[PDB]
């Protein structure tokens, strides 16, 4: 095992830790693009980390620092401020497919002003939160994911990305609130006649899941609309996106089946998982 071989296994075990969802998915992807999905993804998950989690300010400015480091000058040796072993296999990614570093940036800034947290006072605003969070995620794993780095394909990504987004609120309710966060629109929560605080409190009531069904169709919706469009990825990608989408559909399912709970973390079992791809599979 190499000096690089190392580096990719540290972010392979990053996202093992962190993403019960999609670390799975992302480890039957061809050897390839399965280390580049780890390092973008071992980025993310450092960039979301960072203040959250280690409540780290400038841990964030040295992520970008380093990001910076490597757009301007992708071959030379840089002495990386952050996490040296996934701004390295970073650089090797990008040494080999083209990054939009600017998506990384937009991550950043939206991670930065999710400190300074405000209710979104519109859904317009909920959804360019979930490009800020997720769209651009998406943005960046496109040239890893596809051949065609043509607009449609960023498009379908990002697209992609953003629902996911609002299916992991639409998980994450309760413990959103539990850490202080509605994102829930203050339009749509009046029009609904929906307090958080309360339904947290007091129990699941119909207003409730008729606001929380009103985004979940959103979400399903634009999930059909990217699924049309998968064709877009490449051939060995295809089968994994479409795992990955439908695992979070499935998300869905078991909030529904937990009677909406807030009190509670929904997730889908392994089992469950290989279940769907073996499904997915039959079609390629
Ligand atoms: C190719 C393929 C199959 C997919 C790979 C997936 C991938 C590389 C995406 C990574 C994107 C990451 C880490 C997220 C960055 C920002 C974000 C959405 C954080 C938390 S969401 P939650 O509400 O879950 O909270 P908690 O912060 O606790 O996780
Ligand atoms: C997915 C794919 C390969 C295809 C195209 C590109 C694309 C859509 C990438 C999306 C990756 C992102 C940021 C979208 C959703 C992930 C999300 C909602 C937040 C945290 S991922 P965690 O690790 O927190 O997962 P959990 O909390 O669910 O366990
Ligand atoms: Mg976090």
């Amino acid at each position: 095992m190499t000096m690089m071989d190392m580096n990719f296994k540290y972010c392979h075990k990053i996202m093992k830790k962190h993403s019960k969802s999609f670390s799975y998915a992302a480890d039957l992807l061809p050897e390839d693009q399965r280390k580049a999905v780890w390092a973008i993804y071992a980025v993310c998950r450092k960039i979301d980390d960072s203040i959250d989690v280690y409540g780290d300010i400038q841990f964030l400015n040295q992520i970008k620092e380093d990001i910076q480091s490597i757009e301007k000058y992708p071959y030379e040796y840089h002495h990386f401020q952050s996490d040296r072993r996934i701004m390295m296999a970073l650089q090797h990614v990008a040494q080999h497919k083209n990054i939009a570093f600017q998506s990384f940036y937009n991550l950043i800034d939206t991670v930065y002003k999710d400190q300074h947290f405000t209710m979104f006072e519109t859904d317009a605003e909920l959804f360019g939160y979930c490009y800020g969070v997720a769209g651009t995620v998406g943005e960046v794993l496109t040239p890893i994911l596809s051949d065609h780095e043509t607009h449609q394909t960023y498009d379908v990504a990002r697209r992609l990305g953003e629902s996911l987004q609002l299916i992991n609120i639409l998980r994450d309710v309760g413990e959103d609130f539990e850490n202080e966060r509605i994102y829930f629109s203050k339009q749509r929560l009046k029009q609904y006649e929906v307090d958080i605080a309360e339904v947290y409190q007091n129990g699941v009531n119909n207003h409730y899941i008729d606001l929380w069904e009103y985004y979940a169709a959103i979400a399903e919706k634009d999930f059909r609309d990217v699924m049309d469009q998968i064709k877009v990825f490449s051939i060995e990608a295809q089968p994994i996106i479409e795992l990955a989408a439908r695992i979070y559909i499935e998300i869905l399912d078991e909030v529904r089946q937990a009677n909406y709970t807030l009190h509670e973390r929904v997730f889908v079992e392994k089992r469950k998982k290989a279940k769907l791809f073996h499904e997915i599979n039959s079609k390629y």
